[PDB]
Formats: C-alpha cells, structure tokens, sequence
C-alpha cells in the first residue's frame, strides 16, 4: 500500500495548495 500512501501524501500537499488558493481568493472576495 506504499504506492497508495505516496498518492495520499501528494494529494494532501495538493489539498494544502487548494487551501492557500482558497484563502487568497477569499481575501480578494473580501476586498472586492
């Protein structure tokens, strides 16, 4: 299941990227 664990951690990093994108987009939605 090591391949699955690697996919899981890569997708968690992707989720962190999604969170930061959502945070900056909420900043823009607040300042609009």
């Amino acid at each position: 299941v090591n391949r699955s664990t690697a996919l899981l951690k890569s997708l968690s990093a992707e989720r962190e990227r999604w969170e930061k994108t959502s945070e900056t987009f909420k900043n823009q939605m607040s300042t609009i």
